[PDB]
């Protein structure tokens, strides 16, 4: 966000769970973010399901998604996960991380048009067989800020629609917009990535966060939520 | 639309607690509603804090509220509730039910423009007389449950005489519980207590997004004792739970 600061005490939470990752946190009025690893904060990883955010905005922007009330009806073919084998709203599709739904959105937007929006959005970047899209935590928090401030190259309507769909928790005092990613299990040599991106609105303040971690045990996935919670709890947030 | 339908069956929980109230419930796809009392459903009551919903939209439309990231700054003047003595966002001012913040908005909106948008929303009997900004809590403005539900349907579907973006802002301001399987939008209302013949009213109005479906509700009850209040939340819940919603 301009200047990024190291908070090495955060690493205690990671080390207690034997997890290699990075948490990035930004207070909105600060225009400067904090982290546990300076080098890993700006390091680019596959967005996985977190890509469903810029996906949903382009999908609306192109008219591929007509409006917020559009249902994505199940065609009949057996999908990879059971949770996906039902009709879905926009929030439904996002929260169950229904890949096929967004694959179909991605097809009828197009590879070139998608790329045009990703450029404008400044969402991650590309790299001679393919070169998959990767994104840095620093880029996530920058991304979500522009989404929150309504400052993306999209209508405010379309940004607002996606934001409600990103609502994951709600209490009288705070509102949590978040999205999870998981690229798959990996090895110790070559690990998968787990994401949690979002922001926490509390009081008159806003905190943007991007967390990622190496994952080589199925069982450690839920840690993508406890590490960022325990840090934000002791920071004095939630 | 479709219809409303008395179902005395729900009265169970009301008798259970000696509560004179009404629930309206409406399946959106079915385009139809269901209640315990057709008579009380159409009976118009003081909106109280449920009135913040319209006031938010009128405030956004009129430019009074600049946008969703507007901060309503606390001057340092004492307020009736500890919870109001802090700076507030839109969601904040709606959640803690901050009377003075919204009273300020009503006054910057004016009687004229408050009539304008309230006419356009078909909000209640639309009658705002008496006091420039008291019409919600202890004024002349009154609204039915069915009307609440009607209004809230128009909000969900962005059908109001107000821009979509302002409609979406307030819709987010109303999120009160989020789960993977469903989302919840509501406001509470509460006019006061006691009798001297005439008892107070207590509202809970919202809608629930469950899978592909969505259920609109408005609820009110008669309150003469302060304690039976949480039943404004719990009773409508218990019924939705039985009907299989949450
Ligand atoms: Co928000
Ligand atoms: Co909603």
């Amino acid at each position: 966000m301009g200047s990024i600061t190291e908070n090495t005490s955060w690493n205690k939470e990671f080390s207690a769970e034997a997890v290699n990752g990075v948490f990035v946190l930004c207070k909105s009025s600060s225009k400067s973010c904090a982290t546990n690893d300076l080098a890993r904060a700006s390091k680019e990883y596959l967005p996985a399901s977190t890509f469903k955010i810029p996906n949903a905005i382009i999908g609306l922007e192109t008219g591929v998604i007509k409006n917020e009330h559009q249902v994505f009806k199940w065609d009949g073919k057996p999908r990879a996960m059971k949770q996906w084998e039902r009709d879905l709203t926009l929030r439904g599709a996002i929260q169950v991380s229904a890949v096929p739904v967004f694959q179909q959105i991605a097809r009828e937007v197009g590879e070139v048009r998608m790329q045009k929006y990703l450029k404008k959005f400044s969402y991650g970047n590309q790299n001679g067989l393919e070169g998959q899209l990767r994104i840095s935590a620093v880029n996530q928090v920058e991304f979500l800020e522009s989404l929150y401030l309504n400052k993306l190259s999209a209508s405010k309507e379309n940004q607002l629609i996606v934001k409600e769909a990103l609502v994951t928790e709600a209490a009288p005092e705070y509102l949590v917009h978040s999205k999870t990613g998981f690229s798959g299990v990996g090895t110790e040599s070559n690990p998968g990535v787990a994401w949690w991106v979002g922001w926490v609105e509390k009081e008159t303040e806003v905190y943007f966060f991007a967390f990622n971690m190496d994952i080589d045990n199925e069982s450690k996935l839920p840690l993508r939520k406890s590490i960022p919670t325990k840090i934000m709890e002791s920071e004095g947030i939630i």
